[PDB]
């Protein structure tokens, strides 16, 4: 029905929005 993330607990609305967040939250710990 919904995406959610692996690394931390964040969900998203479409597998556009969690494409980005990685990147955002989990770019290397920086
Ligand atoms: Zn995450």
């Amino acid at each position: 029905k919904t995406y959610q993330c692996q690394y931390c607990e964040k969900r998203f609305a479409d597998s556009s929005n969690l494409k980005t967040h990685i990147k955002t939250k989990h770019s290397k710990e920086k």
